[PDB]
């Protein structure tokens, strides 16, 4: 039970100093107490070696073998020395403090090792006009500790004092209604009025204790550089209590002898917590994990190992532009393909032109027989210039070839977004390779367009330019050509446009990708991440790591 | 019946000096004569005033008014004076002659005014081993003239010679069977062996003659430098006739005179010669001139004259190149339009196209049949890469590539030699013009053909790229890609070609032809001609000139 007990503490120990501190129902013993409180004297005998910037991960232990050694770390020796042992704090403190009196959140583990020393483990704390700033600040860090179920409490206050309204008592009300969390200790007797007299004390009450009192005390506090022995002054200290016949009585029940009852409570403590800290932690990790499951599959280092990344996400891109031209692409529900989409403003295409072909025919027909009746000559060579009539003809033609381009436009705009929110929905990270993206699927529109366009367009002249190549007759015969004409440009306008602004786009943007893959810069440049992603994830990942390392020691507890 | 006799040679005179000379059925009075023959002797008493290198248009008449004059023209003065008179023959002569005794074809006129000189008109001419240069020189000039049927001859012969072998008889003889159109007189009588003597000469005969003889005489001959008077050598020698009971009893015949007797002869060779004269001539101009009518209309001058003809030229030549285009072109019997021949072609591609359409069809429908029964496997995605299947289709029209352009290239060539043979059947004149459009014809060939080519063999790759865009019913629909496929192209590369290789080359030339018109220099340089049509004609154009005025004068005749 002993042997156990002791390096129980050891690993809570061990878990905060290494942890991971955050995030705790986490319990230890903290200490309270203002400038006069005396709890300092408490320490000092405890120590034997003792100003306070923050919390003191005061670690104490007896294990029976040499002069004892003094250690302690600031930021994550043995010379059996006191003086150097409280000759650091007024440093290191400084360090975070800034030569000032200052406080800071942060704190130093303090360790020390002997043969007088009782085993256990406490965090000490810091001790007329406005607006104050070192008063508040704390005031407010003790706020912080015991605001936790777990947490413990411990004030100092004189033996002859308010009782009631000790400092203490009030911090021990702000947050403590349970009323059985908290331990007080009455230190320097002796400076009480020669006993209870007018106050009676025998607080070792006002408030019922869970755990008691105690009631110890400093001896003389002038001997500021008279130097009495820890071992001395503690051993003396013991004859005090038996004089009194008030406070010697209670040699029974309250008493140096603090260490017995101290650790003693502190070992008592961690058992009852433990319970729950379990259930809590380890399930604390599937909460945590199933997030980072969500994303974060993290950028590799070696120039090797660099760059197949980035063939795989090109790679795939390219899967996915070669899967509308392909027409092969996944569409959500009630939703239409690329390919599909085209495929009507070809038919509506085709349907524009079938419009040219009665308009044309109509008004044709009509130019004929209105113009037909002119006669009104001798019969001569005649008759009105008929390639005259023949312009007619391609004059309706000649009429689509804006429309053309038109048609080019509007399906360049479907392919150019298609591509663009390709990219988007791949991309949505690497802002940078989305950019060099966007260059490339903007960028070659340009070319793809333009050269485009000039096909539509010249082709259109040849069908103008190469002439063909009966009164009535002649109707069949030409609107013959109009019958024709028309059939070529409904299909080849679709060709040249479904050949340059789908096709030829494609294979030359997924080769534009490709063309990435040259450079070792690059790689880094184009893998950046919003910090959305890098800031959130990198934390997540920290708090795993030392979160897993907490289940596993919790677990492997030898008790 | 006197008056119009003598400024009846007069014409004849004139015509001859300013003629025309050549192409003549022409008659004048010869003469002829070996160095020995005496007739200078003739010339000096004719003259007054008397080295040859050639014939000597010698013409005197007598018209009373002063001091008579001296007058000759060398190539095309009346000082008075004989002496100069002959002082200009052995400068001039020698001008064509070089110094050296020489001779020449050219001709030298000498006309001469006088009050003692008797008029008429006649032409002298020049006078031991080999080879013999002037010798034959001579006896070659002699038998130039003489060949005519209309030329006279003068032959000069002592009166006691070999009359039979006068050196003048055998020239005579030569050239003369008739006998009927020879002169001849007989000189230095006073040399003769005082009198008849052994031989009696009175041939004043050997051969009858149509208008006789004459004997007169030279006096003495020795008198060198001596230079007795032309009037008193002339009526001296009066006396000598006087004397001998031979050579006087003839004066009533045969006699100084000459002129009285020559001239008579002269003028009334003329009128004989004048009636087929006309006819000939008259209607030599209606021979020579259906042969310019048949060529010629000549370059003008003015840098504006000059431009208008270009303008002419260049616009012809394109009349021609659009008919072609246009196709309603000049076409021989029995032969093809450019634009016919064409369809031809055009619908033998649709031919190879149709070909190509079962051909397919076929093997692609045994590909399946045969490839199918292959199954042979569990049910499963299959089956071949289908994506295969739709590539079997492509095959047959990539197959098609190469022959459109076969198709391109076979007409370009047509098109080539149809606007060739334009340029030939325009341009055989001008090799400059007709060369300047080579380059043109051949050049652009190069550019229409090029950009041509391209777009036939960039289409293909559009039907290769676009693809579409119940396993027997597959067939049906894989088959309507190639039932549509082919359609296009049998149409389209027609459409092509027909552009770019008729259509576009022809503005194209005829603008470039144009283009010729924007330089002085040029003009001149493009407008050269062979020598066959320069050379030739410029000869013709002078003949008729020469030839006209002739007719003008004749039919001018005032007789």
């Amino acid at each position: 039970y002993e042997e156990k007990v002791r390096p129980c503490i050891d690993l809570i120990d061990s878990l905060r100093a290494l942890g991971v501190e955050q995030d705790l129902a986490l319990p230890a013993i903290a200490v309270i107490g203002d400038q006069s409180s005396g709890k300092s004297s408490v320490l000092e005998a405890l120590s034997g070696v003792a100003v306070t910037r923050c919390p003191l991960v005061l670690k104490l232990k007896k294990l029976v073998n040499e002069d004892k050694w003094r250690g302690k770390v600031s930021y994550q020796i043995e010379i059996s020395d006191a003086s150097e042992v409280e000759k650091e704090i007024n440093k290191a403190q400084n360090a975070i403090a800034g030569e000032g009196m200052g406080i800071s959140h942060e704190l130093i583990t303090l360790e020390i090792s002997s043969r007088d020393v009782p085993d256990l483990t406490l965090i000490d704390l810091p001790g007329g006009n406005q607006p104050a700033d070192i008063g508040y600040k704390i005031k407010t860090l003790i706020k912080k500790y015991i605001q936790r179920q777990e947490t413990i409490s411990l004030v100092v206050v004189p033996s002859n004092v308010d009782i009631a309204t000790t400092e203490a008592l009030s911090m021990a009300q702000e947050v403590d209604p349970e009323g059985d969390r908290t331990i007080g200790i009455l230190t320097k007797p002796d400076l009480v009025d020669k006993g209870t007299e007018d106050k009676v004390v025998d607080v070792v009450l006002v408030f019922h204790l869970k755990k008691g009192y105690m009631i110890v005390k400093c001896r003389g506090q002038q001997e500021i550089q008279d130097q009495l022995s820890l071992s001395e002054a503690l051993q003396r200290e013991k004859i005090f209590f038996e004089n009194h016949p008030y406070f010697r009585d209670l040699l029974e029940e309250g008493k140096p002898c603090l260490a017995e009852k101290l650790t003693s409570e502190l070992i008592t403590h961690i058992c009852k917590s433990l319970p729950l800290l379990e259930n809590q932690i380890k399930e604390t990790h599937q909460r945590i994990t199933e997030e980072l499951q969500k994303y974060g599959v993290d950028i590799p280092e070696d120039e090797n190992e660099k760059m197949f990344f980035l063939i795989d996400k090109v790679n795939a891109f390219n899967q996915d532009i070669t899967a509308l031209m392909q027409g092969e692409e996944t569409v959500g529900e009630e939703d239409i393909r690329l390919f599909t989409r085209l495929r009507h403003e070809f038919h509506k295409w085709s349907t524009i032109i079938e419009n040219n072909f009665q308009e044309g025919h109509k008004i044709l027909s009509r130019k004929i027989q209105k113009f037909e009746n002119q006669a009104a000559a001798a019969e001569l060579p005649g008759f009105v210039n008929y390639r005259t009539f023949e312009t007619i003809v391609k004059q309706q033609i000649k009429a689509l070839e804006e429309p053309a381009v038109d048609m080019l436009h509007t399906v360049t705009d479907m392919v150019r977004l298609a591509f663009t929110d390709v990219s988007i929905k791949n991309f949505e990270e690497f802002f940078n390779l989305h950019r060099t993206a966007k260059s490339k699927i903007e960028d070659i529109r340009a070319e793809q367009e333009r050269e485009g366009e000039k096909l539509i367009r010249l082709h259109f002249q040849m069908e103008q330019i190469v002439y063909g190549a009966s009164m009535e007759e002649i109707f069949q015969h030409l609107m013959a050509y109009h019958q024709e004409a028309s059939k070529r440009i409904s299909s080849h306008i679709p060709l040249i446009i479904q050949f340059f602004m789908l096709q030829t786009y494609g294979q030359q943007l997924q080769k534009a990708m490709l063309q990435l893959l040259q450079d070792k810069d690059t790689y880094s440049w184009l893998l950046k991440e919003r910090s959305d992603t890098s800031d959130k994830r990198k934390f997540l990942k920290e708090r795993l790591a030392r979160l897993t390392q907490a289940r596993r020691r919790l677990a492997q507890f030898p008790g």
